């Protein structure tokens, strides 16, 4: 199975996150790629991959602002080959915004009216995901289950 894994990460919660969904994977036996957002080009992304994991931080506070290397990305989803692949999504946030974890809906959104198939709910998690890496690994075997 290969799976590409596309993070956007400003403060490197969301890039840990990353790192920790990929070792799940690669223990499992998932051949994993992860890029960071900040390189790569949108156009045939997701070609060639089983599972495509995206990543991305909330921003923005009064509204919500994706991850700004991140943002490239979204905009042009629609040229990675998002129809009928599987994908899930991830990334932190703090639920004393109003819009927690905004990011991870909008891709979200976005993936399934692109007519992907989102294969488990988001991963979104709230404050320092050090706090939270059982519910990584969780999510990461819900995932591999999901497909
Ligand atoms: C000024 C500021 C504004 C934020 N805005 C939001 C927000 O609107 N929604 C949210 O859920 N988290 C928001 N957060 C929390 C960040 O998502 C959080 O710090 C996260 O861990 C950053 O992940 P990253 O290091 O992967 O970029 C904000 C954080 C800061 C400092």
């Amino acid at each position: 199975a290969k799976a590409l894994i596309v993070y956007g990460s400003t403060t490197g919660n969301t890039e840990y996150t990353a790192e920790t969904i990929a070792r799940e994977l690669a223990d499992a036996g998932y051949e994993v790629d992860s890029r960071d957002a900040a390189s790569v080009e949108a156009g045939g992304l997701f070609e060639g991959f089983d599972l495509v994991l995206l990543g991305c931080s909330t921003w923005g506070d009064d509204s919500i602002e994706l991850q700004d290397d991140f943002i490239p990305l979204f905009d042009s989803l629609e040229e990675t080959g998002a129809q009928g692949r599987k994908v899930a999504c991830f990334g932190c946030g703090d639920s004393s915004y109003e819009y927690f974890c905004g990011a991870v809906d909008a891709i979200e959104e976005k993936l399934k009216n692109l007519g992907a198939e989102i294969v488990q709910d988001g991963l979104r998690i709230d404050g320092d995901p050090r706090a939270a890496r059982d519910d990584i690994v969780g999510w990461a075997h819900d995932v591999r289950g999901a497909i």
